[PDB]
């Protein structure tokens, strides 16, 4: 039998930018709770929320100062409990974000740890002497400069793969692991249905911390996933935690080669249930994670093919076209120009909700929200781009103008602009001043305008979700790309229990033709976007409008 999460449709809420209810410009728990009916009406089964714990917000939640307290900005523990209860009343499930590769430098564990060399919290983190007057080794950080930061109190350096205020936790210390396990139980005991593990592949560090080779240096993310005890630790966490609950686990597998992924998600291995990979979402990103590289539909579909393959029989993938760290789906994979935005957004919706795996819809993509028109430096404000300035502008590798030109297309802030609820002040997100500026296009792109319009992107998403829910093959069915080399039209089948469905999506802003495989004919049309007429029963080919998508039952 297949678990509930294989056929579930997930929705990612970024609480900071979802709904503000006290005018401070920051989204909160009360805001999310007020909007559960909206998400329920959309057809959402489960919600993944980004970190909601106590945090100095150097990385908007990903620097946690206390794992057993909620973030002051979002509300109180009572607000969280109310959120939990209100989700339960609607039969909805909650997936929380788990950030245990690192903590905030303001966490009490680290305050104690850094205070001396001989305290019981010293080995909760990684402290090392520098060498040759410099850092312990040549480890660079993802968020700028060295991954080693010297502390004048002890004269040693502490490790941080990410922000300087995000010191890595030491999984080699059994006592630390037990603290994390107890922490997970704290939230699981409250009834949490899911856990998403932030940078799950970097938990294990390399013994002795030897220097990275020049080859390794070019893509150091990979080396950070080559910890010798990685899967040993993940298996222990399952044994001591997940094996005692009925929660689904998902891993942000960052930096790891696709061929390593089955080690995380093979159900027989008793590690994680689902994989978030970077292959598709970063398929057109350069190695520096800020430059863009031109790609076609052929690249797009072939990546999906590869990702689906490693899932195999015993593993499972998530599928997403957007998250909190990426440009908007329609801007990134579609055509966000005014005359093509809605059509392409619907086409991407069709793709999202007919992939093999568990789809995650990022907040606002169901409205067809786009990239933000960056202007000022302040618009880009984010710890990652700040690191890019440190590593690329200060070093003279690139000008500020060059960086911003590119980052405008790849900025994480593209996904973090306030959710657009209506056409009131700041799109009805807040009564005050939003922490990040609202996209000006909210006047024509907002929830209120699209709910009432049956032709909207929202209604199309809602119809697709309904269709996927009623059609097992669209979730747990097999997957087959009709023509991996085709760069114009995306076409594939989903099959289960003798029932085969055909998905055809035109990725061009021009009319295209599509011929069905030999011996395959249209039986029914389930749904289409931007199509003036459904195909006749028994059709062996389709005529596609620009950006037309469709789901067909075949015979
Ligand atoms: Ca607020």
């Amino acid at each position: 039998g297949a678990p509930w999460w294989k056929s579930a449709v997930f929705y990612q809420v970024y609480p900071r930018s979802f709904k503000d209810t006290n005018g401070d410009g920051i989204g909160d728990f009360k805001g999310l709770t007020e909007k559960l009916d909206y998400l329920k009406g959309l057809g959402i089964d489960a919600i993944w929320i980004n970190p909601h714990y106590a945090s100095p917000n150097t990385d908007n939640g990903y620097d946690i100062s206390d794992y057993r307290e909620v973030m002051k900005e979002y509300g109180t523990m009572e607000d969280f409990d109310r959120l939990m209860a209100e989700l339960k009343k609607r039969g909805m499930r909650l997936m929380v974000d788990v950030v245990i590769n690192h903590s905030s430098d303001q966490h009490e564990w680290f305050k104690s740890s850094r205070a001396s060399k001989d305290n019981p919290y010293r080995d909760y983190y990684f402290w090392r002497d520098g060498k040759d007057g410099h850092e312990p080794n040549n480890y660079p950080s993802f968020f700028g400069g060295s991954a080693w930061e010297k502390d004048p109190v002890t004269g040693q350096y502490y490790l941080h793969y990410f922000g300087r205020q995000q010191p890595d936790l030491n999984w080699d210390t059994p006592k630390l692991r037990e603290e994390l396990y107890a922490m997970l139980r704290f939230w699981l005991d409250k009834g949490v249905s899911g856990m998403r593990f932030d940078t799950v592949a970097t938990y294990s560090k390399t013994p002795g911390f030897p220097d990275l080779t020049p080859e390794q240096m070019k893509n150091f993310a990979e080396a950070y996933t080559q910890g010798p005890n990685l899967h040993r630790y993940l298996q222990e966490m399952h044994e001591k935690v997940f094996d005692h609950y009925d929660a689904v686990t998902a891993g942000e597998i960052f930096g790891a080669p696709l061929n390593q992924v089955p080690l995380f998600i093979d159900s027989r291995r008793k590690e994680l249930d689902m994989a978030f990979t970077f292959d598709l979402i970063r398929y057109d990103r350069a190695l520096d994670r800020w430059h863009t590289i031109p790609r076609t539909l052929a690249d797009f579909r072939q990546t999906i093919d590869k990702v689906d393959a490693i899932a195999g029989e015993y593993g499972w993938n998530t599928f997403f076209l957007g998250n909190h760290d990426n440009p908007r789906a329609v801007s990134h994979f579609g055509d966000d120009r005014p005359q093509w935005r809605e059509a392409s957004a619907k086409a991407l919706a069709t793709v999202t909700l007919t992939q093999r795996g568990t789809p995650f819809i990022f907040q606002g993509d169901e409205l067809g929200m786009t990239n933000y028109p960056f202007k000022t430096l302040q618009d880009f404000d984010d710890i990652e781009v700040k690191g890019f300035f440190q590593d690329y502008v200060e070093t003279g590798k690139a000008t500020a103008e060059e960086l911003l030109t590119n980052v405008a297309l790849t900025s994480r802030n593209n996904a973090r602009t306030p959710f657009q609820w209506d056409d009131s002040a700041n799109a009805g997100f807040t009564t005050g001043k939003p922490w990040l500026k609202v996209n000006p296009n909210y006047t024509e792109i907002n929830a209120a305008r699209e709910i009432g319009d049956p032709k909207s992107v929202y209604s199309f998403y809602r119809n697709l979700i309904s269709i996927r829910h009623e059609t097992p093959a669209l979730s747990t069915g097999s997957y087959r790309d009709i023509d991996p080399s085709n760069a114009d039209v995306y076409a594939y089948t989903r099959s289960q229990d003798g029932e085969t469905y055909l998905v055809v999506v035109n990725f061009k802003a021009e009319p295209r033709s599509f011929t069905l495989p030999d011996g395959m004919h249209i039986a029914e049309t389930l749904i289409e976007s931007s199509s003036p007429a459904a195909p006749a029963a028994g059709a062996a080919s389709l005529e596609l409008q620009p950006w037309q998508s469709g789901i067909y039952k075949v015979k």
